């Protein structure tokens, strides 16, 4: 095919959990949907104690953004590196075929831009990371690291071949950060980045991470940047982990259609409690709201949860279903 | 519905492994199944160095016990926090939706009992566990967890919806503790539970069990207290972790049917080795025994099963299948 | 049956990660399938860095070899223990049952042999490894576990029903070694076995392994020892981990249908960008290249990957596709 011929779509991006705009359906022929992300380097705080690290970002988030395409439509991003930063970058996407899944064409140091083009051929939910030869996990678990979703060309389906359709999105990506520790067992105050190298090393090679957060920082989808949904809504998460597995869980409600491993030819797992989402790879979970309140969001290792980060919120609203639930007796001494 | 015109059924619990009477195929309509669990903590041995831990318990066992209901029954649970015990639980069932599972209307100060109903729309097992707010994962990981079963009303079915009917089921319970050790490798020994906190927090933190075991103990299900079976048995083993991933496996057998996240609607994986149940949820393993003698029943970290605490034994009575495995030549010079 | 009566057929196995000779779909009716192994305990380098360890080893590899037969043969093993070596050993099939998989039936002395046949009811690629009872995981971790497949009489299958035939399998065995280490980090220099044991443990009980390596080096599989293929051909990889979960995945490519946990009665899961292999679980991916070039195959644990050992490489013979990946601008300042 002469891809000249067919049309292109520039997609503008947002931050995570949000989600761009997308039909579910597919509402026109096969396009080239052109992508653009700035890498920057960047100091975040990560916790409510104030640690501060060096992230490395796509677009400025952990996550970067979730990108959204249909299957046989074709990617085509251009990746920036401005000279403000200082290290070399790549681009692997799990959803593409060849090239290390683009990272062999996509270097660029510090000034450089390139465009890659890829056919998205298999539909899912797909990581994408940085990496860079010989300095691979230190990337991504700087943060550089998000999801790109490869939708059927007519939508999600049910494990009986009917429709699933979400009315709200929300991208959750999960970071593992291995902030080095001293013997005391403080984080190391680095009065560069290559001085950091090693004892980074040195801090994945324990396999412990320091902290487990969504969207980049404890409590970040907590407060006012909770979740939110109304009783009824179908919503879809779709949740990320570059490195390390997770098991995600939603404290309230359910998976009611689960692809834990990411991929839409396939068919759903029922009613799930909790699924491992395996490190390296993206899944998604579908739910119909039944009762209002707060949930909580959690990857169901419950220190990695409540102790090291891995923790969010929605806020519902709408009716309670006493039906459903209700506490017959509340409380009380007697 | 006018819950008040249907069924009541008390349930009596028994201790784990052994699950209390049910009917696998739904004798009745959709009942109020009624529980009643009294929380307990207790000091509990739990190596054969002697280790004693304080644990945090439904009903005096670790794990709490099963529960078992049909799809569409209601729960209903009397939960009892004596004046003996010192701290604030509450209670989330996974089964349920709503209200964090349960647990935002069921918090007992020491002195206090509530009665929480909940509608059990969804067939699987599933993990309940207590999860008292900022201090989630140090209940749980003291043991105070254990599951429910949700069984179809038409009892379980194989990947081709033929039945499955099981002669037996076990209820095994694998628990991940975090005692805390000194710099030189020792349990600390806390001349209160306050004064406990931050180290069961910081033990909890290195995200590395010093335990890993099944019903409560090293060795609990093994010896006088094997689990049991006769050749051509069909046997259901329910297994839950509440906080932590395991790997069942049952050696010199398989897992002839796995729900290995636990979900009925799903078809069950066949034939399985090992099986990877998620922390946080139940799982469960349909098999007919074929050969007599002793299997262990591990984690298949082999780890964490012999040097950890999680194995048991089973004792098969029976007549021994050449055809189906022999030695040729026993062991010998020559 | 008079198993005397069934054709005797002698396998003569390779070196992982080739696999000997079989047929997809069986030629003949049942047999009994002829496998000899002999143990060999030896030193091994598995680093860039020159660390040796005391290896235990089937048949002088880590892993040890692919067994390949079809579902209702016998498998027939002589096992060796030569005086030359210094401890005892066994073998424990998951693809057989009863007498812990043959390890209650194998115990060998050094200077003895032993024959042990069993009937390989189930399909699937299984684990295979030494378990002498209260030392089991010092010998898994030292290397001495393998896999074996039982290929279905007509073949693998995909999801609908319909024929699935590789060009070229491969076996990929990942081992998790923990090699003891003093207070400073430096693995301990063992001036016996007996006299390593207790530190071995000690470094087990960690549960953090200091190498994860595939075919029992950092790099087996890279340079003139890389995997090969030519685009449009059909890969099968074999991948086991005796003792701890993995999570496979092919840089630049996918697992097209994927049997996670490895049983052939099951369909496979489509488009895998990453698979979770429990511990103590073979799983098998298939996939048919569609680029030329380097690949890196890794556990995703990029950690585990890069930093561990835990990667190796396809080097891929063939016509690159522009459509299904190109570079629209490389790498520029502008
Ligand atoms: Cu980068
Ligand atoms: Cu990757
Ligand atoms: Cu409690
Ligand atoms: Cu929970
Ligand atoms: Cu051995
Ligand atoms: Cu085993």
């Amino acid at each position: 095919v002469d891809i000249s011929t067919l049309p292109r779509v520039k997609v503008d991006l947002v931050k995570p959990p949000f989600v761009h705009a997308h039909d579910q359906v597919a509402k026109t022929g096969p396009r080239v949907v052109e992508f653009t992300m700035t890498i920057e380097e960047k100091k975040l705080v990560i916790d409510r104690e104030g640690t501060e690290i060096h992230a490395m970002t796509f677009n400025g988030s952990v996550p970067g953004p979730l990108m959204v395409v249909h299957e046989n439509d074709y990617v085509e991003l251009r990746l920036i590196n401005p000279d403000t930063n200082t290290l070399l970058h790549n681009i692997d996407f799990h959803a593409a075929t060849g090239a290390l899944g683009g990272g062999a064409l996509t270097q660029v140091n510090p000034g450089e831009e390139t465009t890659l083009r890829f056919k998205a051929t298999k539909p899912g939910v797909f990581v994408y990371h940085c990496a860079p030869e010989g300095m691979v996990p230190w990337h991504v678990t700087s943060g550089m690291n998000g999801a790109i979703m490869v939708l059927p060309r007519d939508g999600l389906k049910d494990e009986k071949g009917q429709p699933l359709t979400y009315d709200k999105i929300y991208y959750v990506g999960e970071q593992d950060f291995y902030v080095p520790k001293d013997e005391a067992g403080n984080y190391k105050k680095y009065e560069t980045p290559g001085e950091a190298y090693e004892d980074a090393v040195k801090a994945m090679r324990t396999l412990t991470p320091t902290h487990i957060v969504f969207n980049g920082a404890v409590g970040a989808l907590t407060g006012d940047h909770a979740l939110t949904a109304a009783v009824g809504e179908r919503v879809l998460v779709v949740h990320s982990q570059a490195n390390r597995d997770t098991r995600p869980h939603l404290i309230g409600g359910h998976g009611d259609y689960v692809w834990a491993t990411g991929k839409f030819r396939n068919p759903p797992d029922l009613d799930q409690e909790t699924w491992l989402i395996p490190g390296g790879t993206a899944g998604a979970a579908f739910y119909t709201f039944r009762q209002p309140g707060v949930y909580a969001y959690v990857n169901h290792n419950l220190i990695e949860a409540f102790e090291l980060g891995a923790a969010g919120h929605f806020k519902v609203t709408g009716e309670w279903n006493d039906d459903l639930m209700t506490s017959v007796v509340k409380p009380a001494s007697m």
